[PDB]
């Protein structure tokens, strides 16, 4: 009578409630730096992460009693913690909203003033790359990265550069994985790279994996980073030198097909526009208004990817779907 | 091979990518004011809305493009849109992620300040209530709404009170389905007060629903506005003078056991804190730490309000389940 407003209150919440909160603890947590520290098979020590943090160790203790009450972290001892069983899918589900809600917020929040004045408003409301790396590594942990780490992995390489790598978390994946290796990860923004530096520090392959903060255009003009590479891989990225810079971008594609030696290939992540199947519809058009709209970068069809790599030098091109929804992998050889 | 990295990467993504798609869209259309068009069974009409809401009419357009291939609105002619069948469910779980994520935006920020300095934060960190009481009517429609809602219908009012009213959906709905009602509703913020006056304008009933700004600590020393009343409610605001105005709480609630006409009763929906069931205890956790830690209120356990009410006065006190996890509805004669 009052438990039927109830069974069709529950269904009709599904699991936004579960995912939303999630989401805000994640985002909270990662900010303060003690997300790192959270993983199923790992514990946290409260004592030693509130010093290495600088936060008092009282308000870490509360947070993580918070999120041991959410079921988001289990209670080990004292001063110890560890993530839920299920907790790197629950991470990345949060990617996504972080995505969409956080990474891409100035969007969100002054779509009047990109409707009047792009340019003005391009200029003052800026994304923080911080955010926009991070979303997109919780993002790719299982919906882009594992078939381009799979690909890598085959034809075991000696070097490996990753244009517009982020927090760089596919060279690590890669590194970690062929036990002779070496890594170069290219990222424009000074926030992403900071981020870098203290994962590729964390993950102990920082004399391995050299973080250059340079952009993808400074490639065309500057090849001397490539060259002795078996694999190029790039992760969202060239599509932020289109349609404007269209030339760079094809002198870009030029030297990567000189650079590679003998064997290997050019890996291309990338998101195509405006799907209209019943799976990707939704984030597809997400993703392709905050590029067309927001950013003004063009997102090439899976059609326009696979020519352009063609009339650029490479053979044997083909396309794979990711589960990404609009996300596209291009293997060039 | 890259077909099974495909089925795991779609499975663990799960509903995350639909929903973070849905409440981006969703909250950008409600800030430039195109959500409330929005509706399955009527139309939006471009010429005039966009004229209306005072953008480029090329502009919303695209909007509206995009949210088609999305899937969330159908084109029925040229500037004729109506939303999917299924809008009203999929807004309102856009609602839980709009107030984890949007609402509550400057405590996922600002956490280090929080933690360091209370009294500061508190001050320099403030949440847009326009926001506040838009996502919770969100979450409202479907999860907290509906049982209150039958509550008050029966026993045909003549009068209804809402204390904390927000955007004053409850009496909209209340006075839709009781022929001769009058309803009044008090809120403390010009942010909502703003956009409940135009949601009641737009509803038809300006001249039947007075809103007033004013607290509801304004209540214990000015109850005329209370008398004449058949019901008095009052959705997530009774905590936010707990636990400092204790005695100011116990003065609004004993104005409210004499205003009462004979039949009457005082409704109360508000947020009980950290439950453990599995249903309920992660979002609970969030609307628990965000009122504990950031906001500094009190949230009483069920038993502590019941005892409380009874204590003030009344009698006939039970309490009930919500599909909003967290959420208890009491009713107190
Ligand atoms: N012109 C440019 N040159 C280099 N990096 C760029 C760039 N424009 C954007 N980027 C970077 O490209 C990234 C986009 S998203 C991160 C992608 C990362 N490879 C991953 O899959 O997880 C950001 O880190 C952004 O700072
Ligand atoms: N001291 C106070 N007096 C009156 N209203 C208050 C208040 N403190 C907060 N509020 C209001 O209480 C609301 C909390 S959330 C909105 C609740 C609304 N009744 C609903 O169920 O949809 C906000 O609108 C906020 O501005
Ligand atoms: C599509 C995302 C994964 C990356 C991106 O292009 C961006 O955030 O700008
Ligand atoms: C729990 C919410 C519905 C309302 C609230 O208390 C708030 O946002 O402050
Ligand atoms: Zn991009
Ligand atoms: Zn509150």
């Amino acid at each position: 009578i009052a438990a039927q407003h109830l069974a069709d209150g529950i269904a009709a919440s599904g699991p936004a409630p579960d995912l939303a909160a999630a989401a805000a603890f994640l985002e909270m947590g990662d900010r303060l730096g003690v997300v790192a520290h959270l993983d199923p098979d790992r514990t946290l020590e409260t004592a030693e992460v509130a010093a290495a943090l600088d936060l008092p160790e009282p308000a870490l203790v509360r947070y993580l009693d918070a999120v041991e009450s959410a079921g988001l972290v289990i209670r080990e001892g004292e001063g110890r913690y560890r993530a839920c069983p299920d907790f790197d899918t629950i991470r990345h589900q949060a990617g996504y909203i972080s995505w969409t809600m956080n990474a891409n917020r100035p969007f969100i929040e002054n779509a009047r003033d990109f409707f009047t004045d792009w340019d003005k408003a391009a200029r003052t409301h800026v994304r923080d790359y911080r955010e926009v790396a991070v979303s997109s590594q919780w993002m790719g942990s299982h919906a882009f990265y594992p078939t381009a780490l799979a690909t890598i992995i085959d034809a075991a390489p000696r070097k490996v550069v990753d244009l517009g790598a982020g927090t760089c978390r596919l060279l690590i994946e890669v590194l970690g994985a062929v036990p002779g290796s070496t890594g170069v990860g290219l990222d424009f923004a000074a926030d992403a790279c900071r981020a870098a530096e203290q994962a590729v520090a964390q993950a102990g392959m920082t004399d391995r994996l050299t973080v250059v903060e340079r952009t993808i255009q400074s490639v065309a003009t500057d090849p001397g980073v490539l060259e002795g590479a078996d694999v190029i891989h790039a992760g969202f990225v060239f599509h932020d030198m289109l349609p404007e810079e269209e030339d760079v971008c094809d002198q870009v594609l030029a030297n990567c097909r000189e650079s590679l030696a003998p064997g290997g290939f050019l890996a291309i992540t990338d998101a195509v526009p405006y799907l209209r199947n019943d799976r990707e519809r939704r984030f597809s058009a997400a993703v392709s208004y905050y590029h067309g709209e927001f950013m003004r970068r063009r997102l090439q069809s899976e059609e326009e990817w696979v020519e352009r790599l063609r009339g650029a030098g490479f053979s044997d091109v083909r396309a794979l779907t990711l589960a990404f929804p609009t996300g596209r992998l291009f293997l060039a050889h």
